[PDB]
């Protein structure tokens, strides 16, 4: 049930994105921003499910140590 994280815009993740996890599952982007988290300041995505009203945020200079991939094409 529901659509997949398909692509069809450019390479970098933008706000209304789709994003899925290796086991979590799928969730929507809702908005963006950068911070300073335990001394290290980086881009800071905020998706938001819909599905059950869950929120998930990720670094997107940093989503290889997490190993998620979340883009208009990666999954």
């Amino acid at each position: 049930a529901g659509h997949m994280p398909e692509g069809s815009a450019s390479l970098q993740l933008a706000v209304g994105d789709r994003v899925v996890y290796p086991n979590q599952g799928v969730c929507r982007v809702s908005a963006i921003d950068v911070k300073e988290v335990a001394g290290q300041k980086l881009t800071f995505v905020t998706m938001r499910r819909e599905e059950d009203g869950a929120v998930v945020m990720v670094p997107e200079g940093k989503v290889l140590a997490i190993g998620v991939r979340k883009v208009a094409s990666a999954e």
